[PDB]
């Protein structure tokens, strides 16, 4: 019980015991704290409690020492001091933004805001209590037990009274009673078991609650600039393919730390592989958040590096299906292929983390614990998808606030920049550039004459609050008739039920935004399905209509992004 302060460093015996993550709290911040706040109960080797029989005074503004042991005003001796005095609390080795960040309830934007613009010691503190929140929310909503069994993919579920009803999306992920982890898709519901069980009628499903560990290492390592390239050896010998991002590759290796945003098609995974080629004698960690964003890495590194000095690490507790073809944990091989949950302790020369507006300060800090590296790499683009804030509610997190690499992107700037989209039609890259990066994205695709849009509100109904537009989807089937070429496109809309319709009525391999990102199809085509703040939000617009290469259909419900689209407009 005897800790450095989460504000000041400070050695303390003083925690608070309000505070969920119990941080802490020299003598003055610990002051400062505890008269501006609802937070009272100041803990040490024992608590700041009345020592005298039966009283139940908490309050720390309200105790006093007597001699050894702690009174209120009403039990202390005649020799006594007031634990809180000329702005300390009493204790040995004798805060707006922490009060903030330690009272909140995570359901405003502001609160994500201020975890991210605060001091680098509170983003810890900040992304530690945001956890601990999430998941003791988890603890809120109702048990499924299951009432019968229609098929292999398919159940009728019972459903706790008195607690709330969670979203049943690939979000959401259930642990069956362990008969393994299940999602669910909307009386008949779909039923997804990452073991093929025979979900027996009365095993039950809860969202699974984990332990929030306490974070230790920075979001970020301080920045150090070198004057020659430092722990890494460049080949002369380098494939012309990654001639382009040779100067991006000596930048990476005279900095401890760099950023590079690719926007979609620019060439990240290239960028990412490509590092490995110009210094081939570098340890590398590849690391992301999602299986799907290590994948990606795997299947661009089985084309260039070899196979035998590459491993792909999976965590006992197997989630999803993931990369196949490298050397499975061998921790210790030139090039390891790891989501973050999974990283083991290890050093590296190099440090590539991807997908880096999905990344929360909890991962960042995760990461810069178990890596110790030369060089990290900081791979992504803020104006891409951010990991869901279950608890954020009210108002938008806008990309500056993703966490600390999205943050110094959008304000300083990132280091290295991909300006040349290869994926997408001219079309698509006009509309994303002028959209979300200020005119400096560049097309490398003529533009493609086959991306359209059409102005059709349609008409909203809601699968609880997940949203459908049947006419969105009516208007698509008549176009799939005199458009065959568009029979092989992904429908892509922001809503789980407005695809499973999609899915029944058209027949195409369905999408939400959310899940296509890092992914790209011939031709898309994309419901807005509503005008909602969802919907509407620029970042998901950008990733939705940049997953095609030749053609995008765009059925659209809001009338700005409908006229920001650089398309072919149709009628009916
Ligand atoms: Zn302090
Ligand atoms: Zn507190
Ligand atoms: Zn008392």
């Amino acid at each position: 019980a005897v800790g450095a302060c989460v504000l000041c460093n400070s050695q303390t015996s003083l925690r608070c015991g309000a505070c969920i993550r119990r941080p802490f709290l020299c003598c003055k911040c610990c002051y400062d704290h505890v008269i501006s706040t609802s937070h009272k109960l100041v803990l040490s080797v024992n608590p700041y409690v009345c020592n005298a029989p039966g009283c139940d005074v908490t309050d720390v503004t309200q105790l006093y020492l007597g001699g050894m042991s702690y009174y209120c005003k009403s039990h202390k001796p005649p020799i006594s001091f007031p634990l809180c005095a000329n702005g300390q609390v009493f204790g040995l080795y004798k805060v707006t933004d922490f009060n903030a960040i330690a009272t909140c309830d995570w359901t405003n934007a502001g609160d994500y805001i201020l975890a991210n613009t605060c001091t680098e010691r509170l983003k810890l503190f900040a992304a530690e209590t945001l956890k601990a929140t999430e998941e003791t929310f988890k603890l809120s909503y109702g048990i499924a037990t299951v009432r019968e069994v229609l098929s292999d993919r398919e159940l009728h579920l019972s459903w706790e009274v008195g607690k709330p009803r969670p979203p049943l999306n690939r979000n959401y992920v259930f642990t069956g009673y362990q008969i393994g982890e299940y999602t669910f898709e909307k009386d008949a519901v779909v039923y997804r078991g990452t073991t093929t069980y025979k979900l027996n009628v009365g095993d039950y499903f809860v969202l699974t609650s984990h332990t929030v560990m306490p974070l230790s290492a920075p979001t970020l390592v301080p920045q150090e600039h070198y004057v020659r390239i430092t722990g890494l050896y460049p080949t002369l010998n380098i494939s012309d393919e990654f001639s382009s991002n040779v100067a991006n590759y000596q930048k990476v290796g005279m900095q401890k730390y760099s950023t590079l945003q690719g926007p979609p098609g620019t060439g990240k995974s290239h960028f990412a592989i490509g590092l490995a080629l110009y210094y081939p004698s570098a340890r590398i960690v590849y690391t992301a958040c999602s299986h799907a964003a290590v994948d990606a890495l795997c299947e661009k590194a089985l084309k260039y590096l070899p196979i035998d000095k590459c491993s792909r690490i999976i965590p006992a507790r197997a989630r999803v299906e993931c990369f196949d073809k490298f050397k499975v944990n061998s921790t210790l091989e030139q090039y390891v292929f790891c989501t973050v949950n999974a990283l083991p302790e290890t050093t590296a020369d190099i440090v590539v983390f991807d997908e880096i507006s999905m990344a929360t300060n909890y991962d960042l800090s995760v990461v810069n614990a178990r890596l110790r590296a030369k060089h990290y790499v900081y791979i992504g683009d803020p104006a891409q998808l951010p990991a869901p804030r279950t608890l954020l509610t009210k108002g938008t997190l806008e990309p500056e606030y993703f966490n600390s690499v999205c943050r110094l992107m959008k304000t300083i700037g990132p280091d290295m920049f991909l300006g040349t989209c290869r994926r997408c039609p001219a079309e698509i890259v006009d509309t994303v550039s002028a959209l979300v990066y200020d005119n400096k994205l560049k097309a490398h695709k003529d533009k493609s004459a086959q991306c359209f849009k059409m102005f059709y509100k349609g008409v909203i109904t809601h699968d609880v609050s997940s949203a459908i537009n049947r006419p969105q989807i009516g208007v698509v089937r008549e176009f799939l008739t005199r458009n065959p070429a568009w029979r092989k496109a992904v429908f892509i809309s922001p809503y789980n039920s407005q695809n499973a319709v999609a899915s029944k009525i058209l027949g195409l391999p369905t999408q939400t935004v959310d899940s296509s990102q890092g992914s790209e199809y011939d031709y898309v085509i994309f419901t807005q399905t509503t005008e909602t703040a969802h919907s509407c939000n620029v970042n998901r617009f950008n990733v939705a209509i940049t997953r095609a290469k030749v053609g995008i259909l765009c059925i659209m419900s809001d009338r700005d992004l409908y006229d920001k689209l650089q398309f072919t407009s149709l009628e009916i």
